[PDB]
Formats: C-alpha cells, sequence, structure tokens
C-alpha cells in the first residue's frame, strides 16, 4: 500500500540483514519458503522477480505448468525474530514466468483480484478486514492412526482435567491453579500460568508492525488465548493473519510450548473461532453507517449482511474448511450457527457491534470463522458473497436481538442454520458459486481444486476410518 | 413354529434344568434378561404370561406406560452351553398387562407383525431368511473418550500388525504365521490360528439346533470368521442370529478372546457385513422362480428385488443402523453399494446366486447390511421393503453382469449408490416410511424413537468429538 | 478518594510502564482481566471508558445485554511485582454502554452504592473496614471426582501430619522440627519454616502501597499465616482485600508454593477467617465511642451491632458465602457462631477490641466472616445490616463477657447460634434480604442471582457426590 | 430373611474374590441401592387390602395405610432411610422415591401399587423409599406402625397421581410434597413427632432418643465436621 522497495532495502541494510526468506502461500493456507542470501536481494528482484520450481504435488503448476516466477509485496517485509541469522521476511504473489500473469491459484493473487474487483463495480475503493483468531497453548502433542487402533492426545500442565496428577510430567510436585471456575474465565494470576508468554507474544507482534490501540486487547482464558490488533485492507489483513499465526506459533516453541489454532482441539471446552469485521469505505468516508438505519447500518451494509447469510451454506467452504471446523459449528457454546444478523445474539452468524454514532466505528463482524484455513481466500470469498448482496440488493430476513436460545420452538424453527458437515459446504460451493467469479476473481479451476482437495484430503480419510467412540457404542453389537 | 409347550417342559425335565433365563430384544438390537427358579416355570407361565417392570431407559414402557407382560415363544427354548447352572433360554413377546396387546416397540413383535401381514396379503405365506454374519476375534480392546485426548486399539496375538513384535503379550516368543499373504486368505494351519476355537463355536451352534447341510460352511481368514447355517421363516432366522452372535461372543470369551460383530474394527482389513437370502413361499412351494426370467427370477421375485433397490435409502437405518456401517459401505473392498442387482457382481446391494435349474433354491441375497443392530427390525424392514414393490409392481433398473470396477466413467454415472452417512439413511427413514407403516407392521412412533435413539445417542455424540486423524491433519494450520 | 487520573499516568510514566491491566471482580469473588498496551492508556479511557463483552457465562452481561464499559477507578492503581513486562493494574467499574448506568451486578458497584447510600441516610458520611484475611502455605495440592472415587490432598514439606516421613518428597532427608508443640503455637524458627517467604509477602504488600503500623503484624503458624495492614473505606478495603490475595497467592506461587483461602482446608487444625472491624465516621469524627455506654460503645454502635447479630442468618450468605465455610463455623476453635457481642469471648460473632478511652480506636469485630467469596458483597452486607439495626434502633440482647464455654446448660441454651449450612444461610437470605435492597444497594435480581449460583454450583453438585467418610460409614451396612 | 439374604449375598461373593455392598449410593453416576417393600395385612387367613370398586383395587383399609405411610414418611425415613449416604440415592434424579403421594405408573413415587389384577390374595402396596443400610427390624415395625396409625386415624392420602411426574405443569408439580433431603431433617422429624411408634409400647421413647443420639454423634456430625474432597474443587483458589 505505502512501502517503497527503498523502504524495504533501508530496512535490510540497517538491520544489517544476512538471508532473505521468500514466502509464498500454498492453497489451504500455510506459508511456504526458500532462503536467498541477503546480498543476492536488489532491484532485480522488485523489477524481475525471482524464479522456482512448482515443488511439491497439490494446488500449483505441475510438470506441464512448471516453473514459476516469484514477485515481492514490500508491505510485508518484516524482520524475523526467530530466526538466529538475521533475516528479513517478504511475502511474494506468483506469476507466470512468461507473460508474467498472475498465477490464477495463487491465494495472494485472489485476495489482490478481489481487492481490484472492488475498485471496478464503483461501490467502495478499500474493504477493511479485522479478524481475531483465538488459539490454544499447549505442551505436548501425539496422535496416530493403524490398522488396529488411533489416539490423539493433547496437554498442558495447568490442564484443568490434570487436578489429580500426583505430580507433574517433569517430576515436580502439583502446586494446583488448574480447575476452572464458575463466574469468571479471566482470571488472574496464578489461575492465569501464560501472563509472561502472552506478553512474550505481544511484545513479538509489536515489533513486528501490529497496531495495538482502542479495543485492542491481549486476553487468555485457561491455555485458550487472542491478542486483536488493527484492521487493515484487504489483501495485508489476511497477510497480517498469517504473520500473526507465525509469530504466536513461535514465541509459544521457543518457550517449550506448542500452539494450535485449530477449531476444537478440545472437547468439552471453548474452540477457537476468527472474528472477521469487515467494512466498505470510498474515497476515505465510511459506507456502512446511517443513523436512520436499524444498529446504524447503511443500506449498503444491510445488502452486505444479505449477500453473507444468503451465500453461507457455499461461503464457509473457505471460512470454515476443514473438518474440525465442524466441531465448533455446532448446537453448544452459542456457536454462530444462526443465519440472523443481531446486535445482542453471540449465536448469530453476523453481529453488528454497538459502536455509537461514529459512522467511521460501523462495521459487520462475522463469527463463522476459523482459522483452520486460508486467510486470502477466506476474505477474498466473504468480500464477493457482501458484494453480491450488493449488487443484487439481497435483503437479509428480519434481525433478532431476542435471546435466540430461549425462543417459542415454532419461532425458533424460522431461524435457518448453517451446514453442520464439511462435506455440505463443499456440495454447495460445487452447486453454486457463481459470486465468486465475478469480474474473475476466483475462477471455476480454482474451486474444482479446492473442492477436490477437501474431498480426497480430508473428507474421505476422516469418513473411512473408525472414530474411537465407535468402540464404545458398538463393540458390543 | 412347531414346538410345544409340552416340548420345552419335557426338554426342562429331561435336561434338569435349575434355572429358565426370561429374554427379549431391546431397540438397538441386544437381548435383555433375568431369571426366574425351573420350578417356576410351568404352563402358567405360557397362559398368563411374567410380569416385570419398564426398566433402564430408552425405547420401552416409561413410568406412564410403566408395566409389561412377557409371553414365552416355545420355538426359541434352548439349553445354555455356558451357565454353570443348568439353564433354560427362552424368548418372550412383550404385552400389555391389561389388553394383552402386543407392545408395538417390541422388535419380536414387529418381525411377527410382518410375517401375518405377508399372509394377509395373500402374496405369499412364508418369508425364508438366511444369514451369514462375519466377525472377529480379538485378544483384547481398550478405547476412551477424554477431553483432551481419545484413543481405541483392538489386538490379536497372530494379528498382521504385529510381525515385528520381539515378544508376545505374554512375554512368549514370537512364532511367525501371522503375515497375511497375497494368493489365498484363507490358508490352513499354522497361518490359520483359530481353527480349534471355531470348531468350538461351530460345535455349540450345533449343540444349539443350527442346521448346516448343503452349503453350510466354517470359514476363517485371519481373525475374521463366520459359520452360516441353514435359513428360517422371519421371526424365527432373527432369533437365530441372536443366538449365533451368542454363542459366538460366550465360546469365545469362555476361551480367552473377545469377538465383535462391528461392521468395520479394522482400517485397513475386511469389514464385516449380514448378506441375507431371502425367499418367498405359498403351500409349501417356491414363488422365486421362472425358467424364462432373467436369473431365473419370478415377477414376483424381480418386483422384490425393486422394491429393495426403490427402498435401500431408507431401509439401511434398519439394515445398516450404526455410524460405524458406514466405514464398511465406502468405495473400496467391492462394497455392496451399487443399487444394482447381479449374479457376478459382489458390489452389487442384491445378488442372485448361481443355483440352477432347482425352483427350491432359487432367492435373492441382499449384500448391503451388517450385524451392528437388530435383525428383528432388519428382516421386516426388508420384507416391507420387497413387498411394496410386489405390490406397486417397482420394476429394478437392468441387472449389471459387467465388471462394475472396470465400467466406462460415463456409464457407471448411471448406477446409483447407497447413501454413506448414517444421517442421511435415517434422514430418509424419516421423508420415507410409509412402505414400513402398511399393514401396521412399523408404527410412526417406533420408527420416530428410532431415528430419535439414532440422532442423539450415535450420530450427534461421534460428530462433536474430534477425530483423532483431524490432528494429523489439522494441529499445525 | 484522593487520587487523580494524573497521579495515574505520572506512576506510568515514572515506572516505563508497557502494559496496563484491565481488571474488574466477578460475582463469586475472583479478579478477571484483560490487558492492553500502555500507549492506549490515556484520558479517554477515564473519560470514555473501554468496551468489552459479557464473557464467559454466569452473573453478568449475556447475549441480550452482551456489551459492557469499563470505567477505571484511580485509587487501584498499583504496579504488578510479578509481572515481567512492566505491568500497571487498575480496578474497573462495569457500565452501561448506552446509558452509562452503573451494571447492577458489578460487585464493586454494589460497594459504591452502599457508601453512597451511608450518607444518604445522614447516619454517617464514612464506614471503615479493616479486615485480616489467614491463610494456609502449601507445597501441593490434588484432587478429582469420579464416578468410582474421589479423593484430595494438600500437603506441605514442614506439615506435622509428616513427622514419620523417611526422606522428603525430593529425596532429600527429613530434618524435623515438624511438630505441632502445645504452649505456643508462634514459635521462632526453626520451627517456624515460613520466615522468608512471608517476609517476601509483607515486603511486597509494603512496596504495593499497604499500610502497616500501630497493630499490624506479620504472623505465621505451621503453614498458616496472617499479615494484617490499616483499614480504608468501605470499597477501597474490599479493594485492598483482593490486591492483598492477589499479592499473597503470586509471592508463594513465585517461591515454589500454592496458597489457598478457603475456610477449612485442614481437618484437625485451626480454619480460617477474616475478622471484619468496622465503625462509621462524619466529619472527620468518629460515632462508635461513649464513655458512659457498655464497652465504650455509643448508640450508634449497639445498634449497629443489633442489625448484625438480628441480620447474621442471612448476612452470612454473603459473608461465609462457600459450602467449606461451615467446617469451619462448627462446634469446636471457639468458632464465632455465638450471636452475642462481647470484650473477652472470641467464640462470640462480634467482639469490641479493648482499645481504652481514645474514641478514634473504637471498633466493632465481626469475627464470623471468611475470605471464601466476594469482599465488596460481603463488606457492603455488613454494612447494610448495621445500617438497619441503627434506623430501627434494634437492640442486641445483653452482652456476654463469661466464658461461653463453661455455661450452666440451661443458661447457654438462651445462645443462638449462627446457621451451619450454606443451604440454610441461602434459604435464610431468600426469605429475608430487604435490608440489602435499601437505598437501591442490593437488588432482588443479585440477590436471586446470588442464590441460584450457590445452590446449582456449589450446594447441589456437593450434595450429590458421596462424601469419603460414607465408605468407613456404610460401606457394611 | 433379610438379614439373613444380605449374610449369603455377602459371603457368597467373598468366597469367590469378590466384595459387596448394600450401601445406597456407591456410585456416583450410577443406580442408587434400594429395598422396595411390599406390604399388605391379612386377618383369619383372608387377605385385607383388595376392593374392587376402590382405586387400584384398594380397601378402605389399605388406603388408609398408605395414608399414614405418606403422612409419616418425614419421621418414617429416620429408620427407613437411617444413613447419610440414603441421602445421595434419595435425591431429584432416577426417578428417585421422593413423591409423597401414591401410584400405579410413576417409580418416583413413595407408594407405588403394583398392577395385580383381580386376585384379593395379590394387593398390596409397595412403600419404594428405603434402602437397605439400615436395621430391616425396625424399618419394618415402623411402616406398620405407620400404616397403624393412619387406619386408626383414618388418615386419607391425597388423590393419587398416575400422569408421569417428570413432565408436569411448574406450577401442577409444586403440590406435591417431597421427602426431606438429608438425614439430619428426618432425624429432627423423628424427634418431634414419633407418637405413633410409641403406640402399644412398640417403641420406646428411649429406644427412639437413643436412635437419634446414636446418629447425630456417630454419623451425622462426623461427616459433617470433615471436607469433602468436591469442596476442594470449588474452593481451593477463593
Ligand atoms: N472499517 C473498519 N473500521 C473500524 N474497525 C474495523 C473496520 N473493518 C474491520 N475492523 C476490526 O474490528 C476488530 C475487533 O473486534 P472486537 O473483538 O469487538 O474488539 C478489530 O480487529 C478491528 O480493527
Ligand atoms: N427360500 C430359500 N431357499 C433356500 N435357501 C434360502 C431361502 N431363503 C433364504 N436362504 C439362505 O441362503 C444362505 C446362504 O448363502 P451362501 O454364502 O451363498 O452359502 C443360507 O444361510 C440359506 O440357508
Ligand atoms: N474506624 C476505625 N478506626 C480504627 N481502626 C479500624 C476502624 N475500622 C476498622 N479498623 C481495622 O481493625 C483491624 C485490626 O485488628 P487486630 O487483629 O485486633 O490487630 C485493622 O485491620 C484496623 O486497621
Ligand atoms: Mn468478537
Ligand atoms: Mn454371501
Ligand atoms: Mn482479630
Ligand atoms: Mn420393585
Amino acid at each position: 500500500t505505502e512501502k517503497t522497495p527503498d523502504d524495504v532495502f533501508k530496512l535490510a541494510k540497517d538491520e544489517k540483514v544476512e538471508y532473505v526468506d521468500v514466502r509464498f502461500c500454498d492453497l489451504p493456507g500455510i506459508m511456504q519458503h526458500f532462503t536467498i542470501p541477503a546480498s543476492a536481494f536488489d532491484k532485480s528482484v522488485f523489477d524481475d522477480g525471482l524464479a522456482f520450481d512448482g515443488s511439491s504435488i497439490r494446488g500449483f503448476q505441475s510438470i506441464h505448468e512448471s516453473d514459476m516466477l516469484l514477485l515481492p509485496d514490500p508491505e510485508t517485509a518484516r524482520i524475523d525474530p526467530f530466526r538466529a541469522a538475521k533475516t528479513l521476511n517478504i511475502n511474494f504473489f506468483v506469476h507466470d514466468p512468461f507473460t508474467l500473469e498472475p498465477y490464477s491459484r495463487d491465494p495472494r493473487n485472489i485476495a489482490r483480484k478481489a481487492e481490484n474487483y472492488l475498485i471496478s463495480t464503483g461501490i467502495a475503493d478499500t474493504a477493511y478486514f479485522g479478524a481475531e483468531a483465538e488459539f490454544y497453548i499447549f505442551d505436548s502433542v501425539s496422535f496416530d492412526s493403524r490398522a488396529n487402533g488411533s489416539f490423539y492426545e493433547v496437554d498442558a500442565i495447568s490442564g484443568w482435567w490434570n487436578t489429580g496428577a500426583a505430580t507433574e510430567a517433569d517430576g515436580s510436585p502439583n502446586r494446583g491453579y488448574k480447575v476452572r471456575h464458575k463466574g469468571g474465565y479471566f482470571p488472574v494470576a496464578p489461575n492465569d500460568q501464560y501472563v509472561d508468554l502472552r506478553d512474550k507474544m505481544l511484545t513479538n507482534l509489536i515489533n513486528s508492525g501490529f497496531i495495538l490501540e482502542k479495543g485492542h486487547h491481549e486476553v487468555g482464558s485457561g491455555g485458550q488465548a487472542e491478542i486483536n490488533y488493527q484492521f487493515n485492507s484487504l489483501l495485508h489483513a489476511a497477510d497480517d493473519m498469517q504473520l500473526y499465526k507465525y509469530i504466536i506459533k513461535n514465541t509459544a516453541w521457543q518457550n517449550g510450548k506448542t500452539v494450535t489454532f485449530m477449531p476444537k482441539p478440545l472437547f468439552g471446552d471453548n474452540g477457537s473461532g476468527m472474528h472477521c469485521h469487515q467494512s466498505l469505505w470510498k474515497d476515505g468516508a465510511p459506507l456502512m453507517y446511517d443513523e436512520t438505519g436499524y444498529a446504524g447500518l447503511s443500506d449498503t451494509a444491510r445488502h452486505y449482511i444479505g449477500g453473507l447469510l444468503h451465500h453461507a451454506p457455499s461461503l464457509l467452504a473457505f471460512t470454515n474448511p476443514t473438518v474440525n471446523s465442524y466441531k465448533r459449528l455446532v448446537p453448544g457454546y452459542e456457536a454462530p450457527i444462526n443465519l440472523v444478523y443481531s446486535q445482542r445474539n453471540r449465536s448469530a452468524c453476523v453481529r453488528i457491534p454497538i459502536t455509537g454514532s461514529n459512522p467511521k466505528a460501523k462495521r459487520l463482524e462475522f463469527r463463522s470463522p476459523d482459522s483452520s484455513g486460508n486467510p486470502y481466500l477466506a476474505f477474498s470469498a466473504m468480500l464477493m458473497a457482501g458484494l453480491d448482496g450488493i449488487k443484487n440488493k439481497i435483503e437479509p430476513q428480519a434481525p433478532v436481538d431476542k435471546d435466540l436460545y430461549e425462543l417459542p420452538p415454532e419461532e425458533a424453527a424460522s431461524i435457518p442454520q448453517t451446514p453442520t458437515q464439511l462435506s455440505d459446504v463443499i456440495d454447495r460451493l460445487e452447486a453454486d458459486h457463481e459470486y465468486l467469479t465475478e469480474g474473475g476473481v476466483f475462477t471455476n479451476d480454482l474451486i474444482e481444486t479446492w473442492i477436490s482437495f477437501k474431498r480426497e484430503n480430508e473428507i474421505e480419510p476422516v469418513n473411512i476410518r473408525p472414530h474411537p467412540y465407535e468402540f464404545a457404542l458398538y463393540y458390543d453389537v
């Protein structure tokens, strides 16, 4: 957006950087990389780019499309706080060597195309995304899948399921303060056993350019935590999310822990979601506010919500893209499965934060997403769903501020739910994805690849493997 | 059918029976019981019945319908070969104390109603069922489900996954012969390590009245086994299945093993199914044969097949009633998921055994079922599906004898598949179950109870619990 | 009371604070928190407040009342001595975002309302509270509750029950000095094994603004300890109590120990109580003294005592709010269960400290309370009970200075006792709580919530679980 | 016979490597163990509980007996459910016989009338609330005395309830009296009202006072002064 290639070279020189880490995003959502010496990092990298091979195998350029060209995004340049050798990390866009044409299956290109499409519609020129990803801090994790058995086990010294431990893992005495009490789930130390670690995470985020102001907090509940930061334009917000996960995971790693952003690592404890605040702006001014509308929402904002709610069944294929996503999105902890908007209900897919009369603070919050996938694709899909709602003036059903939990059974049957299985949302995406292909942001090719990837690599593998509970339930049949 | 109450009293006297075990079937399919002294077993038991309480809680008579009356079925009387104290086992029908009206939720009453309905339609007077249930013999099984972890583990000394064991569980040396070789899966000893156990099972079955003649074999492959026996009329065939499972499970138990009839206990090994051969007879003569028809099938037989194939999506709710059922019914080991009939294909839902010109041997084989449920309900549901096909002269799509595996992709898309999830078949049963309620054989009440039971006690519990493979797949997201 | 927002900003600047910990109290009594960077801590925090979500679930704003606004109390600002990253802790009041109306279920608001009500009655303008909370220092604690068993175990290297230990937990030799001798329970080292730890606690309290003067001591008996400090006005005294517990618990935690403020952690050893000294003042002058009255008590003071004794049965619902509270409040260690006032008896609910002729030192001491609950609610409830006694001129029964222990059985039957069970005091609170709702200090809403919380989360859970002693007593029945 | 039964059950298990318990609630999260007591009065070799015209085939004598059981239940339980553990079974849940009403359907009813038909010799009432944690001689005797007091004073039991007590309109369910939920309670009630027991000198005030003291000093107090494990889960962190 505003950082110049020269700013990056200055950063590299001042920091005495010795290596540059070339990063790009894979299909499912994990950042990939290779390293080059800082001496090889010059103007030609920004002008001509870097050559590399379609490596590994699914999503990207196979051996009929092999070679790729990588072009850097100066706004993503950050000094790595973990690598011993001073390193500068930069994210790249994948292009076709010959035509210099942005590769259609590169998640970062999709996000860029989404931003350009927004501008082309004239509706707005900027889509701001604020995402809040919760995560769990564990001490260990082990699992396997064999012919005659299977298991998984996550553990934490201070886990509430360990109150009866005679001694700790390391032989030291059990000092308590593990129990999860009724009344409040954000107790101070010593009940809060991750204060210093979270502070290290926060310190690393701040040193890595994250902006923490107004309602940006660092919070923890048991082993779960969340550190929210200032929003950003679509693409860069997605880059920020990847950076956040990287910083959270490695700060924990360097401090003897292991973090997971999976939706539901614990059965009988809160899942981890990614609440996404969105809003459209044009010429430096907000487009979501209107004193006369419900919850201070403009016609643009309401139509956007109409798109999100209407497209949710397919949108979730990018927004909650894993089998584990549906262990969180299930009746219980006031799961955002109710296809309605509200200001009160937290079990509503879309919630409008109470921000008052300030037009610049008005935004909508899509609560259903989680961080088990690709933020570039998720944010883009959310924008496309919202834009389709604006273009077709889709009206969302009447908002609900009455507590959805205690509602007369016949009146509660009028509240649509989100699909409860990944195979479902994948089927829905396959059946209805035209809003995604608008302006060429998503291609049928990418969408078909995503559908195949999920079915073959996730849905089928889990489905063919007997679940442990099936033995409790059926060994005796 | 032919045994008299006097025959039972003679059996009891001759065998010097000291206890009588009163058995009745619960909703899901497990036999329940209580014991009375032989001295209390007289004519009044057959005339007046025995009183008992709706005990335990789901399916049967709650505390608004509490007390039940049990009437004995003399044909089910058998001497228990396992109980130390000489005991006579007898199955009972649950009646309403006051009206002496057969309880509508007693599986054995449903099977009896199904047989009576058959007679009332005039179509036939007898429905013969031959069922072949495979099972696995293990040495141990353990599992659990906790907040931070879950596991399951089945094991057998001679399991092919144990070739590398330094020593056996009991410290003795590993003598090999565990490997599962290519070429033939029914090798003789010592590769076959369960010869004596299976013989004990067979001996117990024979001593318990099972008839083994013509094509009735005892077969074993690794830890898997099957002992087939002569068919019987619907109700008694279902009683025979319960007896078979009882004898197999306890023969193993008394010999230091543990048996499971669950559909898919091993990932990467054959599942366990229950192939059900069916045929209608009238006035002592077969109704399934016709030289002129395909595979020697009469119009009646073909229409029956039309009913099975047409109703399969809902029929499977009683025929493959567990979540584990769908780990077997999945693309692979030539799983009976293809909704077509054939003489060659074993992946076909219905197969017509090649029996020649003998009309008495002509029958159809529904291959899709497993023994993870209730045989009384499964057999009854199969009959009702077949009878609805006969009454509405439902024509099954053209049979397929070409190997279904290697079929041109466009021509293979014309082959309907069975649903791949329990939630699916339950949804289908809820939407279409009129063929079941014909003649009052099944009641909407029973069907709704079954649907609720499966959703609340099986589908939901498995669905909310993270699967071990999800950790392999998503811990790193 | 006297600290300015500017004083807080100066403290933050001088201490080079990097984080600000936002604290607020939950219903049962545990402080909650979330952290913001110091850079986000400015004048707008004091003027506009901070936004946050009704999080966790019971007591506070659900999803029909969701969002809350937090306003800081400058008098509670303290530098955290435990957090690695320099942090400033501040307590907040919960307000309604829209109306800026103090949330009726926020314990800190109740205490503030109580102080404002005092002023409105004209009776006095300040209520001073001096609280002395005892606690135990342990090395370990473990416990669990399962279907087939349950246990708990607290331990300390120097515990008197460990005299026979062959070697210590860490393998080191048993050096003795664990025995609890007759004659004196405050022996010097080495019998006193917590001298340095208690000094660290005291040092931390002093560095955190606690005032220790005249009769403020640091005392220890075995693993039990107490450090008393100077009183404060109601609200701030309650804030001081929370701070005290925080400092005691974390000083122990940082030094390899674990502290508990529970009423009765040890069976056969002294319980832990919270003696609360109270007194009313007006225009800078004491209102409790009168040379002519018994024990130097004024009419106002005597009526206050009348209120405490009259309302005790319900007052204890906030003053001794746990099931464990009644293991301390039981016939034995001269437990403050006798509903009378005195100067001699320590088993008297109210004791008047012998302070001489100095009017400024005259005060009453409610001995019955413990620190197992919420100090904001406890102190407020005590004030309301006392004020109701003053308004209705309630006369306490005649004081007793004769040793209550050795009293003629017929004359001892005239001494009322406090209820002996939490369910009892909760029932009494439900039946009589009008004195609490006076001036709107407590609302029926809050009181009903408290009653439900205790019944559902504490009373019922303990009541349904078999006690270990029941097995000693009844396994053999 | 009950004492013999317990002896035979306990020792058969003992000789076979097991250990048996008749305690009311040994397992948390599993069914408790009760002692359903069927009772009936006879005279000159003939039944006195039957009557075709009465509800559930009950005679005036039988109904009054039930009136005595339900009326005296609060104190009767001091001999019928005499232990602290007894109240872990007699608690809202597994359809615990805590509802002070009679019925033919409800198993959560203190008294249930078994459906036996028209045979007068089979008509009897079943007191479901008891357990075997005490003394059968005292329990059976106390039950008889409660029933006889009901017959002598023609105590009428409140209207029977055959509607499922579980799903009942909250305002209509508040009219159903419950049994006390604590041993200290039933002991207090026995102390306050035990005249029906002393009738004909069957029980003496002496025996009753001894029982009350025994329970308070040897059972109630000992359990009450000892912290429960769950209190640590609940309050160690206060
Ligand atoms: N247009 C916008 N204006 C202001 N904030 C926004 C906008 N679009 C997205 N946000 C994000 O809303 C998120 C926070 O939510 P909360 O859990 O309510 O504190 C932050 O991460 C914000 O920075
Ligand atoms: N009507 C019938 N006539 C002959 N056999 C039947 C009939 N109805 C069912 N069967 C059963 O067909 C089953 C065996 O199949 P297989 O695995 O091919 O040896 C046996 O269990 C038979 O006894
Ligand atoms: N009005 C008052 N004047 C003096 N001290 C007070 C007043 N109100 C409460 N106190 C508290 O009385 C407490 C101490 O008791 P002790 O265990 O006797 O040393 C201290 O914590 C005091 O500071
Ligand atoms: Mn949020
Ligand atoms: Mn077969
Ligand atoms: Mn004191
Ligand atoms: Mn009974």
